[PDB]
């Protein structure tokens, strides 16, 4: 329900934002949200609105999300403990059930709903749906008494394929795919995957314009606190070895370097806790957060 | 492999099934899966082959499943106590959250993986996906008693359903529905299959149960039944309580556009297949379909 | 820029307005831009970009433009003999040839270039293209007293639209092109005609059964004789506003348009101040119409 | 009854044959029947039905047929007297007009009438409909074999349109050349070219005997060109089987995944090669 | 060879002719061709060309052919010959096998071959093809004792599905008049009847019936035309019509009442005769329509 | 308005025209309107009508035109001096506005009207319509070390919007293109019409590129007409002074078209009534056919 001094400014901005938007109208966008950036409803609902508005403005967004708080609340209630190694939670059987249930039946459907309340049209999907996300088990590793020591963290996996047929069908039908990071193997078994990595692999598969990674923090930092933009593979590795990039940030650049070298103009790590982080990323070109491009 | 004599078997069956397969090619068949029995183990595999094969034979199956074991479990573990009544779970905010997550994330997906593990391409949806099942607070009178968050479908997104079918996918729908404000609703899986079927004007609505079907005073299966016949059949009362809701549902389906509704014994291996691949209709089948 | 402060606004507002916007995703809105004030380079750019946005947001815009003082400039520079009758310029063959060359070869294409400059795909056409706008000489009579036998005065190549090639416009629209039409019609003999851009705009909206017909003007709505913008008028209210003097001059053909337009298939006709920045965006983001909104039942 | 115990079977076996029926679902299958595998109606009809099946199951058949019976009696009635060399009959004018006439307006349209009685929709065609099979005269040994020619090219567009409009092309082996002259061509070679030209999944050669055999009655499979050519100079391969293999080696050499020579006399024959990986007959793959 | 000046001429008369052509751009025209005198060679190629030309110009032609000089000759070489005389040909199971084999395996495939040689894409079709022309027995009454004329039918259906697919793909359907039963027997039918029933089904613009006479003449032997249905039912009473013209006219009437915009009974001896019909607004022969 | 006896003639004429017409049904011919020369009318109408004919008959004509004379009259009336340097027109900012206005608002639309007067459906466009013709500045020099010579807003085609054309053609509309290109920042360029026509046929991989000129075709030093030449022969011919003046750009634009996907390109005498209709409806060795290896 709008007034003449309202529109005066809606229009002034959409109009002054056309150039930025125009750089994606008709191109596809994969947004990764969640994890620790999900914490408050107002932000959850806020993100939904931004995703729709994009659709409203000609972009075709594709959401991939993590779970964060709820996966842990439930696990608590069930009296199951959780541990992560290098940005991957150790997923034994009982845990894999909770994660598969909470991510695809609660979190996933709840984002689908926020988007739909804001006018959009979402389809909540997971790796099992039409084998959206096929995945062999991920062989993890550690090490300086050396030769590779192979770890076993549980039912954790790695993307081997992605049904773009389904994804493309849904987008072209004007729907906003919202995807949980659970994949299926050759035997129909389940695999818990880091939402980042799924976001990456779906973007590559889809050859999108840009992959947004919304997170818990300004962007990727050096141990000194400063956000570092424009890295290339060699810099990242030096930094990981340095003890700089650790925990859940590991799978994060890993997505970005790959998603870019896999067909994606850009991959931008950003603080999603920031009100309208998404809309801001698109209607503007703020030199905020860690950006990784090859865009010629 | 399939030893020579093996494939010849496989052959004359299809070669005998051509008439039937031909009878329902390119049609919607809303199959309510869920028997307190058909969802145990061995019938799980049979239902998937049945559903896939239907598809491969160019038939359009739309599975609508119930919950049950899976929902009961998690509720116990969370030490949550819920009671029933009219065949419907009283449902407060806390358990509506558990019901929705288990149905939409554990049960729904599993049935989908299953179908897929047998060469199918299933898409698991729930009433929230593109507002696929619109609904409202259902009214429980009890000669008004509040049953909680239980409602009745007020509309179905045929748009999206038609698309999946056209893309040659098998929709597996969880019976949760959304209201005008985005509030969740736990709806009975029969009514849903029933309404989804009305909205698509499906050929058949197939409700799987744990009974031989409907029977009369003498235990006989009462099969070739029509809308008015069933109505009279209830006034007189050969149709007892528990079976009523299921039949009042199958009623509205024929009233609403479905032409042949089958009440089936899901305990029987490959029942859906037998109910199609063989024009018998062993069970209870309501309709206004001309014989000759 | 776009501050957090200023996006917090966009969000809460484009949202509540997403319904409004969305209500036009699907059809055509025929817009008549072109005028006197709005011929400024600043006003045209903004408009060009407004039109592109509308396109981005799923609206199919169809522009009909008029105006330009570069028509008179060229007549003078060419020393084309000027002749008037009853205070109107007689548009003879020499004048019509220049009017056509200017509206179709310069104004038309300049708008087309601005639209393309901001991301749209504009096609510049006149009534000659595939006979987009068929026309016939318009019969004019000198102003006289009521009781006196009217006199037909020949003011030249001035016409009236007898038909529109919707096939052409439907094709272009469907291919994601923004038609940009010059108000020049063709007659049975291939002769040209200069038609009031408002009337052309209105015939084009009717032919396409457009959702909206927007007539941008330079006065911010149809005012009542005391200075107030009026809205949601019906034929009776317009018939008496004219009868008593408040509607006059060029505001006359404009409502006659709207009215006809709406009586002929357009769902709503908006008469707005085209001088206001983002003017056209403003009539689609709120059912709140800044200015006159004619809708015969809505 | 589909009964109890015989349904649990029907299920586990229909299921397990599903992956196999799948390697062909989108792909095209050229089926050459005819020949002397055609001999009885009863049987012949079962073939038609066997075809409608592959079609209800979402497989795309393209039938190429020959003649034996019908081309024999009419050539007999009219006093002609047919002659043969290396699997190909020596066709002169009255012989060509008769072959073109029989194969095209009798044999061909009748199979089409069969496939239609069992549900599917078939269009009877010859190399002349839209110049479907283009041809020059065959270069062989000089042997005035007469009006026998080769396949210059196939109207694949006509075929792809029909197939995807849901029809079954039934193709008589008659070819046409630049000037519009008929040429009689072996139904085998036609099928092999119509398969190469469509890049079909597999070429099915239904014959009279089960698989190309050696002088000892021993069936062979997986034969490569070097050895097969030893088998022709030898005496081992002769008559009708001469064009049969060569059309098979070519189809593989040029596009078709595989090509299988089986016993068309066996009821449900075709189905068996699909619903299984039988291992019987003479299958030609590519290594 | 349009030399110099002629170029100047054709440009003028082609333009005139364009609007007449436009009428029929996009339209379907079912044409009945097969006959007696028409069976000249020189003249057959002219029809093939005319049809390709119609295709180039934007019109979609559908060809229905009859003609059996080619049958009598095979029957003969096989010493089976019989008598028929009453519009239709009394077909025993034997003559039928031959009728169906020469009609759809020789005659038909040749009209296809010609059109093809001239730049067309023709498809030879009989009623057996996808049950293109569904049929049944017949009931011929002696002028009521029934005269046995089975293996001869009444058209009871037309797969328009197929014809549409062929047209849309820019093919020229060429259909031999053989009907197929609900069981699969062939019945031998009359071209004009097939053509008209094929016209009705496609709701064509025109049914063109190539005869061997300038059109429907009257008492004084003057060409008739541009009249209506009720009008034509009239002159039948006048008893003006006779022979194999009677049904040719009943073919059209129905066709017209059956949706078809207009029917033309024209002399198919005249070269480019069919084109004369689409180029001149009027109709150069006898034109039945009633809109 | 119909004839009868000459309905029979149209029949006989198109009947025999089929072998040739058939060659191009469904193919697009990029025709550059020229030889217009004396601004006749029986000749401008003749062309318009030949183009509609080709369309009726199933051919897909695309037209490209110039307008030197017309630009010249206007510049003259506005008292703006005119200058040509090596065939291209020196185009300062003021000349560009006049060039663009006349070619796209007058000459262009007038051919459209003519084609429509004869039955066609023509669309008049310039490079600025949906960036139909993308261009950049052309670099010109001279050997009075060459020196760069600024001759104004004269560009060279950098790209064509086939999307728009294909759509137009498929809708049974005949595109009429004025040779004005657009730059990166929206500047307007004035391009040789032969060159634009060449780039368009290339982009469209056209069956034929027809250049109607005012002469007969490419000729010897003795006035004879050369036909079906190779890219190697055209070089020896320009190399000895056989080809010069405006004929140079013409042929160079013709080879390019062929070395870029156009089947055949011909230089034709556009002064001959129905010049178009004859290079199709018949087959004469009249003109200069350039096909490389065909
Ligand atoms: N170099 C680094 N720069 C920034 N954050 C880092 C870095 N190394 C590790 N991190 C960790 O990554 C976290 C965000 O990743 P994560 O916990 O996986 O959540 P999510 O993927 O759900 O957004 C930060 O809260 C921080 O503790
Ligand atoms: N009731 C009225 N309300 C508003 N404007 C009116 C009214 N009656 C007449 N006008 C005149 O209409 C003019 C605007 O339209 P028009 O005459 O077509 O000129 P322009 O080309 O500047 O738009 C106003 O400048 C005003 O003088
Ligand atoms: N080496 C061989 N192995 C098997 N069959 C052979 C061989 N050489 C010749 N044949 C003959 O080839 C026949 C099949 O080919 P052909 O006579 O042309 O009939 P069809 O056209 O029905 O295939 C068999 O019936 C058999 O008599
Ligand atoms: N009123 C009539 N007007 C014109 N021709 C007629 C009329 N009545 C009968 N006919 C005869 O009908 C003939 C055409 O029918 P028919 O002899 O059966 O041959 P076909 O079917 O081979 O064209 C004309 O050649 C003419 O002799
Ligand atoms: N070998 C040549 N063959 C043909 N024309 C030539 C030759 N050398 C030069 N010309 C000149 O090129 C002219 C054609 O090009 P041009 O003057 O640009 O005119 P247009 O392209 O407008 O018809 C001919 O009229 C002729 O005077
Ligand atoms: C394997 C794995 O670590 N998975 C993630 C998936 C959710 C996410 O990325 O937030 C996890 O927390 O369990
Ligand atoms: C309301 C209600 O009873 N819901 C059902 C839905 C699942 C079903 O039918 O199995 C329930 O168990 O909670
Ligand atoms: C040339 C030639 O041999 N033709 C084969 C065609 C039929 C077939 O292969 O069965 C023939 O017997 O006449
Ligand atoms: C029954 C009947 O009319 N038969 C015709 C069919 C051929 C035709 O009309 O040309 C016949 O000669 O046998
Ligand atoms: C640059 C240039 O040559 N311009 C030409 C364009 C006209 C044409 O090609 O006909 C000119 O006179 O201005
Ligand atoms: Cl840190
Ligand atoms: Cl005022
Ligand atoms: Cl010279
Ligand atoms: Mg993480
Ligand atoms: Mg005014
Ligand atoms: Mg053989
Ligand atoms: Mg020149």
């Amino acid at each position: 329900t709008l007034s003449r001094d309202d529109a005066a400014q809606v229009a002034k901005v959409l109009s002054e934002a056309l150039p930025y938007i125009r750089r994606f109208v008709g191109k596809t966008l994969v947004i990764k949200y969640g994890g620790n950036a999900m914490e408050s409803e107002e932000l959850k609902a806020g993100f939904a609105r931004d995703v729709v508005l994009m659709k409203a403005v000609g972009i075709n967004p594709v959401v991939v999300h993590g779970g964060g708080p709820q996966i842990g609340d439930l696990l608590k209630r069930l009296s199951i403990e959780s541990h992560f190694i290098d940005g991957m939670r150790v997923t034994d059987a009982a845990t894999m059930d909770v994660v598969e249930m909470v991510l695809g039946g609660q979190v996933n459907k709840d984002i689908v709903n926020l988007i739909n309340r804001h006018g959009g049209s979402a389809i909540g999907l997971t790796g099992k749906d039409a084998e959206l996300i096929r995945a062999k088990k991920l062989t993890v590793t550690r090490q300086e008494m050396t030769k590779p020591e192979i770890i076993d963290i549980g039912h954790v996996g790695e993307v081997t394929g992605v049904n773009v047929g389904l994804l493309n069908m849904l987008v072209k039908g004007d729907f906003i795919p919202v995807i949980a990071p659970i994949g299926v193997g050759s035997n129909g078994e389940s695999y818990n995957i880091n939402a980042d990595l799924v976001a990456g692999k779906v973007a590559e598969a889809l050859k999108a314009e840009k992959l947004m990674l919304l997170t818990n923090i300004a962007g990727l930092m050096d141990k000194q606190g400063q956000v570092l933009t424009g890295l290339s593979t060699e810099q990242v590795n030096e930094l990981i070895a340095d003890g700089t990039i650790y925990g859940g940030m590991l799978p994060k650049i890993r997505c970005a370097l790959e998603a870019v070298q896999g067909g994606v103009t850009s991959a931008h790590i950003i603080d999603g806790r920031v009100p309208n982080a998404v809309l801001l990323e698109i209607f503007t070109d703020s030199g905020v957060g860690t950006l990784i491009s090859n865009r010629k």
